[PDB]
């Protein structure tokens, strides 16, 4: 009847209320439960007068087996609707349907309620949350693409293109090199230590004061030269792809690394000091063939010291 | 009435269709608005041959100020309801009632729908879809706590308490030193150079073959010594916020980090190898006395030292 708990789980529900208005309400739903048997996490009785900190109410949520939402017109005023509440809800919507458990008050009625909830099916009626309590990787898009910006992107990029210029200048790349960073995106996404480990036929050239230079020959023996780096953090998708334990397979890796690849280019496109500075070459790495790599290359680059004409 | 095109944007919609079915009608669709006076990307007459992959579709769907989705029964089973359709969604429900013109076909009804779809309010009867026509920040949880994982946590601490106890054993920090790595989590989500900027009493003592080891005094005088640094990746949401472009505001911070570091939490306790190895410290950077932030690291290795007798 009773379920036993896991490792991280010592309650079977947190009840999530705001004090303001429903801590009667929560009392009532409180003590419906735990005499039933099931152990539960209430703000005012477990949380000392001055630990009711966000970190100490996530702490309880982490330990919960399941969340109680307790969702009346009240709640959604109180900004706890806009905060506390929020925290509880995941971005997975699997993860959703296990775990929260909305108790409905006042006839607020599904259609009210903010888009995460809504499909959720919702809910003496205290006797169906007790049926709830009885007994996943949500989008990277966003996470993976503004902490690829802010911690690297958005420093290196805007006056990357000087620094480019600078090398060519006095190496005599001029017309053989273009100014932006090619950033590669192969689709299975792992990232090999070097972008050279692709072909014997790209040459190591140096680096800028630091992202590696590399050469590449075209069909007339003509040198081609680059700054160019895999995108380090879409390794992280392959290798939750690998991980059995890990909820994502194939089809949700090219979903997820598409996702990824539009959020980047929609921030990239809106920071004028930084679109137009970098290419990101996305590429089906199935090839062997020396040649394979440096075409494709050599096409893109090409491409791009058109555009800079 | 047409309006004019911003950056990226040179196409008023991009036409989503499963080619092995809802083709015709597509191009019925296609047909109605671009006479109008819209210019569209429609798949079969603008993507070549040999390249209708992806990151073609992406490119085109970065490049269409609406994003027209023809889902019809058929639409479903044909896994573009699971892949290329999927791949126009956002996680920001702000960007998708904007962006997203959903067309129904043969009745599915807005229920039918997979979860992101159904709020967004969906739709010779082509005159609506015009309407559509004529003229953000998601979850950031699972990126950020993903990304950390395996591109850090899951490296480092499977065998780092091991590290810490030599480091320690030769060190005579026994019985003053956790074996865990404190993480620490800044409330404001700013990081510094080194957590010893918050206090001079905080004193480096070298490093582990690298994370750095710092000591702490008591109120006995007892130094107390653990590896310690910041969670870096936070500090992107203090940039998100500070930034006047970005949409990301106090109050999101706030809910964002918690989801992170709920999340965070999840990853590294269903990791057997990688759970008690690290404790993250979450608190509010706001005191400037110097004993402050020592009287809270001190708190957390005497409690980490309790769990580990």
């Amino acid at each position: 009847s009773v379920p036993v708990l896991r490792h991280p789980h010592v309650y079977h529900a947190f009840i999530s209320y705001c004090a303001d208005a429903d801590t009667s309400h929560a009392r009532t739903i409180l003590d419906s439960v735990e005499s039933r048997g099931f152990t539960c996490c209430f703000a005012e009785r477990d949380f000392l007068p001055g630990e009711c900190t966000s970190d100490v109410v996530v702490d309880a949520i982490h330990c919960s087996k399941n969340v109680i939402l307790v969702i009346s017109p009240a709640s959604l005023q109180s900004e706890w609707s806009k905060f506390e509440m929020l925290m509880a809800v995941d971005d997975s919507h699997q993860r959703n349907n296990v775990c929260l458990v909305p108790v409905l008050l006042g006839g607020v009625k599904v259609d009210d309620l903010p888009p995460p909830l809504r499909p959720l099916t919702c809910i003496r009626n205290t006797d169906d949350i007790i049926q709830a309590i009885s007994k996943p990787v949500g989008n990277l898009a966003h996470g993976f693409a503004w902490g690829y910006y802010y911690g690297y992107l958005k420093i290196i990029l805007p006056d990357l293109d000087k620094t480019v210029r600078q090398w060519r200048r006095v190496n005599n790349a001029e017309g053989r090199m273009s100014e932006k960073l090619f950033l590669f995106f192969p689709q299975s996404c792992r990232c090999r230590d070097s972008i050279a480990d692709e072909s014997s036929l790209i040459k190591h050239r140096g680096h800028l004061p630091k992202n590696t230079i590399y050469s590449v020959t075209d069909d007339n023996g003509e040198d081609y030269f680059f700054a160019g780096e895999y995108i380090g953090v879409i390794h992280t998708m392959f290798e939750m792809e690998q991980n059995a334990t890990t909820g994502l397979q194939t089809r949700e890796k090219y979903v997820q690394s598409m996702r990824f690849y539009l959020t980047l280019k929609r921030i990239l496109d809106t920071d004028p000091e930084c679109s137009k500075k970098c290419k990101i070459v996305f590429y089906k790495d199935v090839n062997n063939s020396s040649d394979a790599m440096p075409r494709l290359i050599c096409n893109e680059i090409k491409n791009q010291l058109r555009k800079e004409s």
